[PDB]
């Protein structure tokens, strides 16, 4: 492999699986390639987006030295952002609601971040509205607001779309990836629609998310779904939603475990369901493209695998 | 990287992790290498030891297409080998101290391993006395006894160790590397040993292990420590053991993850404190070998972070 001097030098380059009617009921001749985004070294694409938002920062002078990074996140952001910010010494505070992975958020501590959790019933929202406050009462501040901020896709449009195209080429008839912010899914669609215009865009949540307008609602599927609809779909031809219940998301999971040796999160599960779905309705020789974004290893302490 | 079409495709050819005096107390010109094995898909060293003793199994006859696969366990092995099986559909069962492990356990069955759990206080004999029953029960069963067989130091010998000399070349001044079973330290020792003989032999042990003399007695560092001496050490020039307590083993796993951001299990933060130990005693311009063997995840719920 490579000699390293920070873990910064291991984020993305990651693998594709590729899977073919030889492993699930697929049309002969389809595939579906899942770019394995759990194989990062914080343990999820957003990696990418903690390795681009620091980056950027710096250049554009929205970061320096004295900067204190704050952000709301249901952990994986903060993971990343705590991950990278250590080359520069930057402190960080993420603001979590209450319940997601407690894993998670002991990572975070690891890796010198302050972690202040909201209720979970205020979700994501809730988070969002503290965050502010924190920084107004803290100078050099500097709050990326993912949920807003168009260098979230871009992040992905510059680092993990090319890489796709790099190893795959053009030929693909779907992209099929879930939403939580909704940054990897229109940063990569972006990407791909400019080189394949042909392609078919098909965005996953689960059952209680509002994008195909249903009742907000829990769910236990970890990392996708919306409680407000993302800024970032304005100029994107998306040909669907996919809403995927609790039941089936956490089945696949456990069958990519248990066929396929991926210990992916129940995101990675939604996800696959959604390509199978989006492939059966294909003709046959199609080829499907989705994202397995996190590690199932820090979800141990609820059901995954149960 | 590559499109793989089973997980297996993926394990080695793991990164290297350079620490020099602007990380930590290591004399100037010196330099600890670690050799990053946490990033093995099934997240530990020990997917090395599974795809080695499943190959030549296949090889020598001793493994055939429904053959069962039975080994006792506190954790990592089982995973590695379930991990392993899934491409030629074997069924693997593995025998496990209740509360050994739970995490890993999770993993194990997610993998499509039967899980049979003995009483805590027989220890890891109890799970080999019941795994040798087992064994004379099944028509067609394999029982590797890792901690006994010479095919576990073997599969470090053919796979982890030139892997290590392709990228770091023959400048290795010492290799210093955690004991269970002591199959990596005496695999790695012996093909090290061949192309390097100046090379310097370390083994690392927490308190409550016997190699330096000590009385035994329990230990928090999980996945080494000896109760006796390991048969793999016969022809080997061992220069030292290094004694680690679970004080400076927790602190420097806490350290590697909140200086480095890298997330490792403790049986990696003792490794490299007795790197640094054994860097700190060698003269300006020395290198020194070491490996990480798992990752921190399937600790959070032990506090390995507190
Ligand atoms: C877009 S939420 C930020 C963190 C990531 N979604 C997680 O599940 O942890």
């Amino acid at each position: 492999m490579m000699i390293i001097t920070t873990m910064q030098d291991a984020i993305g380059r990651t693998p594709v699986f590729k899977f073919t009617n030889k492993d699930y009921p697929i049309p002969l001749n389809s595939a579906i390639y899942a770019k394995l985004e759990h194989l990062n070294p914080g343990g999820s694409v957003k990696d990418r987006l903690g390795q681009y938002l620091i980056g950027e920062g710096f250049k554009t002078g929205k970061i320096t030295s004295k900067t204190t990074i704050i952000e709301p996140t249901a952990g994986n952001t903060g993971i990343a952002l705590a991950l990278v910010a250590i080359k520069h010494h930057l402190k960080t505070i993420f603001v979590v609601p209450e319940k997601f992975s407690t894993e998670k958020q002991q990572i975070m501590r690891a890796l010198g971040a302050l972690v202040i959790n909201t209720p979970t019933s205020e979700g994501i929202s809730g988070a969002i509205k503290k965050s502010k406050e924190l920084a107004e009462s803290i100078p050099d501040s500097y709050l990326p607001l993912q949920f807003e901020n168009p260098d979230n896709p871009a992040a992905y449009y510059h680092t993990l779309a090319p890489e796709i195209v790099q190893e795959l080429g053009t030929n693909l008839t779907s992209f099929v990836a879930g939403i939580g912010s909704g940054g990897t899914f229109a940063g990569t669609a972006r990407y791909l629609k400019e080189r394949i215009p042909a392609i078919r865009l098909i965005g996953v949540e689960p059952e209680g998310s509002i994008l195909n307008g249903g009742e907000p609602g829990p769910h236990e599927i970890e990392g996708i779904g919306v409680e407000f609809i993302p800024p970032f779909f304005e100029n994107l031809d998306i040909d669907g939603f996919e809403t995927i219940s609790d039941e089936e998301g956490f089945s696949y999971t456990r069958k990519l475990a248990k066929k396929n040796g991926l210990l992916v999160g129940s995101s990675s599960g939604a996800a696959f369901v959604a390509a199978l779905k989006e492939a059966q309705r294909l003709p046959e020789g199609s080829q499907v493209l989705t994202i397995f974004p996190d590690v199932a290893d820090r979800y141990l302490s609820k059901g995954i695998y149960l």
